[PDB]
Formats: C-alpha cells, structure tokens, sequence
C-alpha cells in the first residue's frame, strides 16, 4: 500500500514538479519525512483506479474539476484548515474545492488559457477569430502560419465552442442541471464549425497536439498559440519575444475558457494525512514554497493572497485573469469527466471529417449526460468483441449482478468462441439494460480483461 512515514506526490508533467520537489527536500530536512514527487502519464485517470484499492500517492495535484468525482467515490480526505489558514487564501478558490459542503482539497493556483503571440511576427494580434483565415494566408506567403495549438484536448478548443453560446451544464437555482447540456446548441455548432473549417481550408492540422504546437511556436514558425501559464517558462528559454493577451472574439462574443483551480487532494487511504497537511499548509502554501514551484513553471494566479499581490503586477497574469473573467469556473461535479470525454470525442470526429459537426455534437450532448463507462462501451464495442479473451467471468458477474438472466447466461455460455459470446452479449441483453448495464459490463471487463481495458483507455 502507501508507505508510512514518507509522502508520495503526483502532479502533471507540465507543472513545476522540480520546484515542488525542492519544497519536499526542505520538508525532509526539517522533519525526516522523505517526499517523492512523480508525474505519471494520465495520472487523473490512474488515481481513481489505484486509490480505490488503498494505493496511490499520498497527495494528488490536478485542476479542481476532477475532485468531485474522486470525493463522491470516497477517495479524498476532508480538509480541515484552521480559520487563520483558511483566511490566507481567496474565498473563491475555496469554493472550487468544496463538495457537498466539505473542503476536499487545498487550492493552489488559478489557471486560464490566453492567446500567446510572437510580437516580431505579429505586432498587433487579431481581435477576432474571423480574421484569422486571412491572416494565415498572409503569413503562409512569408513561410509562417497564423495559429497552432493542441487540438487533441477539448480544454483548448472549448473557449471557441463556448464563445457564442455553448455551455457544459446549465447553472440554475444554485445547482447544475445535467439536462441543459449546452454542447449542441446553435452557438456550440457555430464554434466547432468555425474550428472545423479552419482545418478543412488547411489553416490548421487535425493532428496537432501539445508538443507539436509548443515546438512550432517556440521556434518562431507560427505567429500564435493558445496555452496556460505553465507554458511561459519554455518560451522564456526560446528566442521568441512573446505577448500574452485576451483570446479573440467569435461573432462579437469573448472566448470563454473553462477556468481551473490547481488543487492538492489527500488520499483517503493515506496513513500520512497529518504529515500531508503539514507539508501543504506549512511548506507549500507559503510565499517561499509557491515561489519555488512558480520559478520552475509559472502557476498562474496563486490562491495565497500574500504571494498573489506580488504576481498580480505581471501583465501575463493580468491577461490570465482577463481571460478568466470572460470564461467560467469549471464545475467540480462527478459528471465532469463524462463531459470532457464527450467533447473530446466530438472534436476529434468532426475535425477528421469522420462525422459532421451536427452529429458529433449530438452524440456529445447525449454522452455528457450519462456515465463515462457507458459511453466508453458504446465507443469500443467492436474492438471489445474482437479482442476479449476471457468471457465466462463476465457472464458470471453479469448474472450475479442481475444484468442478464439465467437463460441469457446459459444461451451465451453455450457459444463456441469469445467473439461470438461477446457479440451476443453486446447486441442482446446489454442493449436492453440501460446505461447501468453498460457500467456493470465495464467493471466486469476490468476484473477479467484488464490489459485490454487499459490499452483501450491508453493507460498502458
Ligand atoms: O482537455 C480536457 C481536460 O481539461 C482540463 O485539463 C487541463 C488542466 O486543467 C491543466 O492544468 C493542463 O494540464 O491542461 C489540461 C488539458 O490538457 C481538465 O482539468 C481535465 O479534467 C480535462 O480532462
């Protein structure tokens, strides 16, 4: 399990993890408690898997939107800061980590996407998305491009989808309504259509990811990118003279980035909860602790009032907060991971021309409102049939969980190969047991065909 008397921290590989480890070394010097900082790939999807068995890190860092799902699953310990400490952070950052009345993490920093532009290539950046096609034509004439940013993560394309009316879950009467999903209204369709036309007309490439866009901007090959504060450090190191500014408007409306509060949660299974509290409150969330992390990769606008007063004078932070004000704080509700998966699928499918914009967003509207696991099954059902090897345990689990009947079990168990059993299952009783039946099937697959499931989720 988790080792007593030391701290293991998980944080994403784009953050200042080397600066965070320096805070860990100061902690160990004063206490004898070793602190190990790791940056596993896809840690936000690995954490609920390993923590459910009592494993994982003592502390997990991620934007707050994932933490409601974690807390609903019982994976996070309640945060209990004294009043003098709670006063040290902005109250709105505490609101981001409150779930069902309860603080479930320590807020660290406010993150929002901005437009980043090369001041030597583009002395005045475009105020509107609509002018970017013409700008790209001009820059292609000179051997450059207008704009490159990560098209593989919906976090980066959401500001444009939301600009003219898209939204995740409608907020009303103090609660999010998982009905009013707004990923398929006229504003969302217009934004994704504009994005998809950029790719169609060869102003962007559907295969551009984080590293490709970062490399191109930092080599001076593209005039603009979209990124967060963590990216400024690498541009500082490049030769690019860059500015950070408000995102372009679409149909006269501001782009609306989803605002994330980088947060540190304590594993409910950790035997080191008191050491973790001490590290986070007395070492990390101080002027010198946050400065060490921020010097490695900028955090954005920090939750710690005393340090934020210094950072707020940076014009790049002013741009971050200007974009933050035009966007929305992300919900932390458990449905957020289903929302993100739905929008990720829609953008990839529409950008490749595999689906029309309208069909992509119609699926996203349905998928955002149901469990992640159900959409996962529906999106991989052909691969499941072709690759599963171990079907009898699945049937046993489905029968004992009452998804299928005794007759179903005997009928399917009688077939000769795993592919035939799986096809009868997926086109028979699994189509008839709602989303819940597909969620039970997903759990059964992870108990019986874990490598297949890990590979399909790209966790291996
Ligand atoms: O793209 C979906 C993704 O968006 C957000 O993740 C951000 C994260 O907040 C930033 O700190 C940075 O690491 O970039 C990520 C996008 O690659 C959500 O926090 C995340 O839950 C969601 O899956």
């Amino acid at each position: 399990k988790i080792e007593e008397g030391k701290l293991v921290i998980w944080i994403n590989g784009d953050k200042g993890y080397n600066g965070l480890a320096e805070v860990g070394k100061k902690f160990e010097k004063d206490t004898g408690i070793k602190v190990t900082v790791e940056h596993p790939d896809k840690l936000e999807e690995k954490f609920p898997q390993v923590a459910a068995t009592g494993d994982g890190p003592d502390i997990i860092f991620w934007a707050h939107d994932r933490f409601g799902g974690y807390a609903q699953s019982g994976l996070l310990a309640e945060i209990t800061p004294a009043a003098a400490f709670q006063d040290k952070l902005y109250p709105f950052t505490w609101d981001a980590v409150r779930y069902n009345g309860k603080l479930i993490a320590y807020p660290i920093a406010v993150e929002a996407l901005s437009l980043i532009y090369n001041k030597d290539l583009l002395p005045n950046p475009p105020k509107t998305w609509e002018e970017i096609p013409a700008l790209d034509k001009e820059l292609k004439a000179k051997g450059k491009s207008a704009l490159m940013f990560n098209l593989q993560e919906p976090y980066f394309t959401w500001p444009l989808i939301a600009a003219d009316g898209g939204y995740a879950f409608k907020y009303a009467a103090g609660k999010y309504d998982i009905k009013d999903v707004g990923v398929d209204n006229a504003g969302a369709k217009a934004g994704l259509t504009f994005l998809v036309d950029l790719i169609k007309n060869k102003h962007m490439n559907a295969d551009t990811d984080y590293s490709i866009a970062e490399a191109a901007f930092n080599k001076g090959e593209t005039a603009m990118t979209i990124n967060g504060p963590w990216a400024w450090s690498n541009i500082d190191t490049s030769a690019v003279n860059y500015g950070v500014t408000v995102l372009p408007t679409f149909k006269g409306q501001p782009s609306k980035p989803f605002v994330g509060v980088l947060s540190a949660g304590i594993n409910a299974a950790s035997p080191n909860k008191e050491l973790a509290k001490e590290f986070l409150e007395n070492y990390l969330l101080t002027d010198e602790g946050l400065e060490a992390v921020n010097k490695d990769k900028p955090l954005g606008a920090v939750a710690l009032k005393s340090y934020e007063e210094e950072l707020a004078k940076d014009p790049r932070i002013a741009a971050t907060m200007e974009n933050a004000q035009k966007g929305e704080i992300m919900p932390n509700i458990p449905q957020m991971s289903a929302f993100w998966y739905a929008v990720r699928t829609a953008v990839i499918n529409a950008a490749s021309g595999r689906q029309t914009v309208d069909a992509a967003l119609a699926a996203a509207q349905t998928n955002a409102a149901r469990a992640f696991a159900a959409a996962f099954i529906d999106e991989h059902w052909k691969e499941l049939i072709d690759r599963v090897n171990n079907v009898d345990p699945i049937l046993d689990i489905l029968r004992q969980k009452k998804v299928i009947t005794n007759e179903d079990y005997c009928t399917i168990r009688n077939k000769e190969t795993p592919q035939k059993k799986m096809r009868e299952l997926l086109t028979g009783p699994i189509t008839c047991a709602g989303n819940k039946g597909k969620e039970v099937l997903y759990d059964a697959l992870r108990e019986s065909n874990k490598f297949l499931m890990d590979d399909l989720e790209d966790l291996e």
